[PDB]
Formats: C-alpha cells, sequence, structure tokens
C-alpha cells in the first residue's frame, strides 16, 4: 500500500536530492493576508522610514506546549543555555539532530509556569511533537498549522492575531497606543501594553519596535486600533508581498533543511513523520547539486547561531557540536547582487531572439522552493558557500541573498552566486525554462550594511 | 453626514480629474484566486501551447434581469442591434451615454424568455440598475458584485461559479468531461455538455465558457483538472490570468464617460459616493484638467461595428453624427525591449536620484483606469495606452492603446511611461521618473509587426 511515513517514502523515491530537486509542491506561500495593501515598494520604504504593522497571523506554525515536562522537553532538545529562563523571556529556540545539524528554528514563549508556545516553520515543531509524543514526557500539546496556502475563499480561523509594530516612529505609535510612556524592555522579553483597553502581550523585537498577539476574536480591534493611530505617524500595513522579504535586510535565515533525511539515530522519527510532512513533500531550488543530501545540511554555527550554543546542560546532539571548531565553521554573511548583472537578467525577459533567458528573479522575493539552495564560487570556480534566502530591497535598490561562505573570505570579497538551474530546470512547477547565470556578489555585514568592493 | 451620491462627492471633490489621479482607492484586484498555481510564466504559456481553466468566479459583477420588459431595456440602451437575439445566444452589450460615449460593455447572456444576464466591470451594470428603475420598466433585477478585493480570511459567496476551458487541447479536454462529441458551437451561441453527471450551460468563446450555481462550483473543478491531466491542461491564477487581454485584445478599462453633461446630472445624483465611479482611480502619463479628454466612443475601441441604427438607444444621435472614417482606432502596441530593460535596470541604480515607474509582471496597470499619453516623433499626442503588461509566449511587452486613424501599422510611435512630478498620491504609486517607450503599431488580436521607417520619425 501507499506510504504513511516519510521513510516509506524515502525507500521508494530512489534518490533523496533528486526526489526533492523535483517536487512538485510549488512555491512556499504566505498565505491569506493581502499580497499588497498600497504596494510593496511603499511598504518595504515604509519600515525604514515611517512605521508598518506587519501581519504575522497566518504563516507560522504555533505549538503550544503545557505541563510538568514542558521545560525539560524543551531543554532536552535545543542547544541554548535553558539556566535561568524565567517566564516572560522568549528565546530562539535552536534544535540539532544528534549529527549535530539544524533541524529547524523558532521563537520559544515562556508564557507562564509550565507553558509555553513555539511559533515558526513546521520542522522544529515536528520535532518538538514527535519527543513530546514518544519520549515520555509529561506534557500536553495544541498544534495550530498555519493558515492553507490557497484557501479559495474557504474560512480561515487560528488560535491567535500576531502582529509587528517596526520602523522609526513605531515606539511613537506603541506609546499612543499605550496611553502612556512605555519602557523599551531588552531584547526578547516579555511584557505588556494597552491596547484600546485590552491588556495585550508584547516581546521586544525592536529602532525598537513589539509583537504582539491576542486571542484571534479581537484580531479587527487590535488592527483597527493599531491603523488608527497609526496614521499620524504614516503607519501602514505591510502585504503578504512585501512581508518575508524584510529577512534580506535583518538577516535571518528560513530556510535551513530539516536535517533527517539520513541516519540511524533519526530513522524512528522518519518512520513518525507523515508521508505528506513538510519534510516529505517539500522542494529544494536552486543550482547547487549534491547527489548527497548531507551536503545540504548547515550546523548552528554556519547559519549565525554558535553564539547560543550552551554546554550547560544535556541536549541531543551536544557531543556532535562539542566536537565541532567554530572557528573554522563557514559563517553567515549578506550577499549583495551587482546591479548590472540583475539588469541583465531581466533583459532576458523581452529578448525575442534569444534561445533562453535567465531565471526570472520574481520581486521582491526571488525564492521558488521552500528550501534554497545556489552555489557560492569563488574566482577559481571552487564552491566556497550557499546562498540560502533571495529578493530585492528597495530601501538599498539592491538584489541581495542570506548565505554562509567559507570562514577566511573577508568583507568586500566579490563571488558569484550561480542563479538558476541546471539543464534548463528541475521539473518543480515554480520553473519556468531556463539557463544559468554567475552574478557578481559582494560579501557584506549581516544585518546587511553597504561593503566596498576592493 | 457621508455623501449618499456621486454628483455631492464631485461637487465637493474640486477638479474631477485631479480627484480621480490622485485617488487612495489603491491596486484593481483580481480577488480571491490564488495568484499563481504554478508559475505565471508557465500559466501563460499553456494557453497558447496546452490547456488551461481560467477561473472568472470573482472579478466581474453579475446582474441577473427578469421580466417583461427585459429585453426592451437592454434594446434601449445598447448600441447593439436587438435582431435575431434569442435565447441561447449572447451579446457583447455596450451602452453610450446621450452624448455618444461609452459607458463600459459586458456579456449579456439570453439565457430563456425574459430572462438575461450581465457579467462584467461595475459601470455598465449600474447603468442598467438605473434605468431598470427610473425608466418605466416591468423589470426584476438581482445585483450579485464582484468579490471583496481583500477578503481577509472572511468567507466569500457569489450565484454561479464560472470557468473558462482554453487552448489548443481545450476542445480535447472538453470532449472527454462531455463523453463523446460536442458539436463546435457557432461564436457567442450557448448549449450544454456534461461534466461529471451534471447538465453545464457552455458559451462558445476554440473553447468554452460554463457555469453553474456556485454550491457545484469544486464537484465541477476537480472533474476538469483531473479529465485535463492527460493534456497537460493547468489552472491559471489571478496573477497570470488578466494579461491574457493584451493577446487577444479587448479593452478592459474605458472610463465611464458619465462625469459631465446635464443629460447625465440625474444619474450622477442616483450614484452611489462609494461607487466604483466615485472612488476609483486614473492612473498614467495623460494629463488633462477636462474629464471628457479621457472619454472614448465605440468605434474608439473596436466596437465600430456594433453600432446599428436600426432600433431607438441611448445616445443614436450622437453616435450618427460621428464619422466613423475619422474616429481613433484600436491596436495593439509593441513595446521595445531594449527600453524594457532599461526600466527594469534603473532599479538596481543605487546611484541615481530617480528610478523608472515599476513594470509590475505580467500586469502593469496601477489603476482601475489606464491612461498614457502615445506620442508621435513631433511630441504631438496621437493616442491613448489602455491596458499594460507582458506576454510570455511573445517574450514582449504590449499594451492596448487607441490611436488616429491615419497612422499605418507598422509605425514606431512613444508610449510616455509613469506619472509627472515624481507621480501623483495613488497608494499605488511609488516616487519615479517618466520615460518615453518606444512602442510599434500592431493588429489586433497581436500579431508581431515589422517596424517601418519615416523620415525622422512619423508625424502629424
Ligand atoms: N513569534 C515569532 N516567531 C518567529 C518569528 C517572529 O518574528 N515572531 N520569525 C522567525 C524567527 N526569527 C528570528 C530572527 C532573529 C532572532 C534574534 O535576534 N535572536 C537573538 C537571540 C535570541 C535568544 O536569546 O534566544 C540573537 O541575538 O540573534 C530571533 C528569531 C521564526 N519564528
Ligand atoms: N461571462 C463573461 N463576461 C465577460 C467576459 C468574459 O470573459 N466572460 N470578459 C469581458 C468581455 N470581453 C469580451 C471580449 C471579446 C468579445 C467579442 O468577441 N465580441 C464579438 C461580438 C459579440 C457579439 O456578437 O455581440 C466581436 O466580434 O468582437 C466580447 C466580450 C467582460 N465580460
Amino acid at each position: 500500500s501507499a506510504p504513511t511515513n516519510l521513510e516509506q517514502v524515502l525507500a521508494a523515491g530512489g534518490n533523496t536530492v533528486e526526489m526533492l530537486r523535483n517536487s512538485q509542491i510549488g512555491a512556499y506561500v504566505y498565505p491569506v493576508v493581502a499580497p499588497e495593501f498600497s504596494n510593496w515598494r511603499t511598504e518595504q520604504w515604509a519600515w525604514r522610514n515611517s512605521a508598518v504593522l506587519f501581519d504575522q497571523t497566518h504563516h507560522m506554525v504555533d505549538l503550544y506546549i503545557r505541563g510538568k515536562d514542558a521545560l525539560k522537553l524543551l531543554s532536552d532538545t535545543m542547544i541554548n543555555s535553558p539556566k535561568g529562563w524565567e517566564p516572560n523571556k522568549a528565546k530562539q529556540y535552536v534544535p540539532v539532530t544528534p549529527y549535530g545539524h539544524v533541524i529547524g528554528d523558532g521563537i520559544i514563549f515562556y508564557l507562564a509556569e509550565e507553558e509555553f508556545v513555539y511559533v515558526g516553520r513546521a520542522p522544529a515543531a515536528n520535532w518538538l511533537m514527535y519527543h513530546a509524543q514518544t519520549g515520555g514526557y509529561n506534557v500536553d500539546i495544541v498544534h495550530d498549522d498555519r493558515s492553507p496556502s490557497r484557501p479559495m475563499g474557504k474560512p480561515v480561523q487560528r488560535i491567535s492575531w500576531r502582529f509587528q509594530i517596526q520602523g522609526p516612529k513605531a515606539w511613537d505609535v506603541i506609546e499612543k497606543l499605550h496611553g502612556g510612556t512605555l519602557e523599551k524592555l531588552k531584547f526578547f522579553n516579555m511584557a505588556e501594553m494597552n491596547i484600546a483597553g485590552m491588556k495585550i502581550r508584547t516581546l521586544r523585537h525592536g529602532a525598537p519596535g513589539l509583537e504582539i498577539w491576542g486571542p484571534y476574536e479581537t484580531q479587527e480591534k487590535a488592527r483597527n486600533a493599531i491603523l488608527e493611530a497609526g496614521k499620524e505617524f504614516g503607519l501602514i500595513p505591510v502585504g503578504s508581498r512585501a512581508y518575508p522579504s524584510n529577512t534580506l535586510e535583518s538577516g535571518w535565515i528560513p530556510s535551513p533543511l530539516p536535517a533527517i533525511y539520513t541516519g540511524d539515530k533519526l530513522k524512528a522519527y522518519r518512520e513518525w513523520l507523515p508521508a505528506n510532512s513538510y519534510e516529505a513533500s517539500g522542494a529544494i531550488g536552486g543550482s547547487f547539486v549534491s547527489s548527497n543530501i548531507e551536503d545540504y545540511y548547515v550546523n548552528p554555527y554556519e547559519i549565525g547561531y554558535g553564539p547560543f550554543v550552551k554546554f550547560d546542560h544535556d541536549f541531543i546532539g551536544r557531543d556532535a557540536l562539542e566536537a565541532i571548531d567554530p572557528a573554522t565553521q563557514r559563517k553567515k554573511v549578506t550577499l549583495a547582487w551587482n546591479g548590472d548583472d540583475m539588469a541583465k537578467i531581466y533583459a532576458s525577459l523581452f529578448d525575442t531572439e534569444a534561445d533562453a533567458h535567465y531565471k526570472f528573479f520574481d520581486l521582491p522575493l526571488a525564492n521558488y522552493a521552500n528550501t534554497n539552495a545556489d552555489a557560492v564560487l569563488d574566482a577559481a570556480g571552487n564552491v566556497v558557500g550557499m546562498s540560502m534566502f533571495t529578493g530585492y530591497s528597495y530601501n538599498e535598490k539592491r538584489a541581495l541573498s542570506l548565505a554562509t561562505i567559507d570562514h577566511e573570505i573577508p568583507v568586500g570579497t566579490e563571488l558569484t552566486v550561480l542563479w538558476g538551474e541546471e539543464n534548463g530546470g528541475t521539473r518543480k512547477t515554480t520553473v519556468e525554462p531556463h539557463k544559468q547565470m554567475a552574478v557578481r556578489a559582494v560579501v557584506s555585514p549581516v544585518p546587511y550594511s553597504v561593503t566596498a568592493r576592493e
């Protein structure tokens, strides 16, 4: 009969990389929220120059974790130190496999004693649920999936609404809503604020700003209050088209491949994951090609989570991470793509004589799979890194990507990103026929700041 | 107190053009349907090379018109001849004002005796509703609005679902669903077909438009996609969908020519203050302080052949007085690909004070009425470009325009792309500078035309 878990899918599908690079899943969608409210350029501009409302209600998985062993479950599975962790502090939860590779990540809120909520993409939520169900933990779990990618006019519901108020004028909007001064608490500390007489819990995700959430039913009331108060300061809502491009400027890589496709110690997990999970059904896109799925894995140090690793508690993969030498690991950078090469990519769309054009680079977000992997090359043609999230900033007037590259490459080095896939493109439904191009890219800081080439 | 009709809005709103060109309404949205199912390039390609399912359920107003005087109401307001019109034939309804200017258009289905339904944009439905109410007609009307632009996850409902199966393999898919041979009905005649045991009414567009009660939408959709998989049929999302008309030649967006004239004052005093006409937007480079310079008459947008003086109709006297031979003509403008490359290159220029107006793909409109000036080599306004985007099938940017009648096919003109002084206050407009784009006058529906050279560029 047909598979019911990921292990059976892999045992049937041939080479794992070939299966994922030709998946028919289609685009990774940021659902439900209007694609644009004004236009994505003005919306990008506003978060740097005035204020914005980000609507985060629909594109992330929420996992509510309650019970006596809830903290134990988190401690056992995260690289992060649990020491001194008290309610009203959030952490960027990063779990690794027994082999030291990143499964995923999200934000875990310590809400009350024995009460936590994870927010992020599916993979780290899947890992938490597996260990909660099979590891003998005394916990209760409520899974609230991200909203359907194409709801078709059907109704949509979540447990909570989730917004951010950001931009240089964000604190003015927040204080106007609050009705008084509000202390700028420390990064990732949680407090509360008033909105139209409601007690609204907050998270410092600062130009300071806040993330706020509440029961789904008060979404419109909260939203209307924020937009009305924000008008004086030029606050505008951001649509789903501009929304995900924000991370190109801030430097968080959303899309590491869940490193769970190989390894005897991960087999029981592969047998637990359903055949229609994110991990079985998703796609890999881009120019980086290897026949071994392990070559797509990253460890925490390679994508900026090195400083989170704390060998002060027992956790899955701790021995693997202790054996890593942090000083030689690849490092997360921003690649600043050459504007002349970008013009050449778009020009090929309007070339009526050419046999092929370069891969369409959508704006402001150019990803065409849920895991992105473009090869980064030096001037000799060696593969020196992997570019993992790609798009464009109207603030910078530059195409940008987030990448992990060999540690010895200095800031300001001109590399190339291989943009597009081989042999006319894979069979992904996001991929039109196209030829590859080497794009020149200057290694830049993360978060992005402008860098001289030299 | 909020106003309740358009005349109040105009009397308080300053210059009418300035009001409409700075409207805060935002984008003209094709709502509800997923923006993409595969990607818009493959979707465009499939309607010329395999088969597609267009989903038309949500972006048009439906106006059902029933009763003894239903046909008389249509005949009294359309330029079209009613002769030979009987149930199971559709027409492209085109009403003009008493001054001979186009209000709008859409398809009217003659469903049965005394039973009609109009499908299209709001303006012609509004006009029909006004005359149904004030003209002394024995008719009942049911208005079913297009879906909200941003439903916010709230549920949506229409009276009917409405699809098209199109492309070179469309009839193969149609017959596989039918269970046998199906006759190629004549253009715009209506019949029926089988879909999953249901009797589905059809309209000939070489493919079909089909419709049915809203509750059977997913049953119909699933059967179409399942049967079409054999022939490479795929669904088209809302991003690619509206660019189809760039290739086929229909201008969707004439300005409803109702803003001036004493004979239209009573209509303005009835139109709601939040109507399409009151709240919408005009975008583009064509600038005049006189709203009437944005009006078109039916000859200018391809509807000249529809005008028949065999019946009484609003605007008959005005249209009689027009010389069809001296009127502007509908064409396709093929935009120069090097000028397009330059438009997109400016987005990646970190040093320029300004960039050219963003050209979204595959549809570039940023208002519900579009009006870009078309210029000759001397800079005379010789036309108006009215719908703009790009075809992956042609690897070309295209616009639909109406231009001076004497301008030959193959002539190179320019379209002024973008707005003046950094751009209007429309929420779709980022700061930008204008660019003159070279464009070759081509036939409609579009076909590739060789450029024709003149002494120092075509002028006059
Ligand atoms: N609900 C919520 N969940 C989320 C996101 C969100 O937006 N809100 N966005 C994603 C997480 N993105 C980031 C980006 C940056 C940081 C960050 O800045 N972390 C600190 C360390 C945090 C810690 O001490 O644990 C640092 O110094 O890098 C954290 C999550 C996924 N899940
Ligand atoms: N439901 C439905 N309604 C619609 C559209 C649709 O897609 N389906 N699309 C829009 C109308 N578009 C066209 C395009 C071409 C023609 C057309 O081809 N007309 C014939 C004449 C038809 C007649 O005899 O009156 C001609 O010779 O030009 C008609 C409507 C709006 N209304």
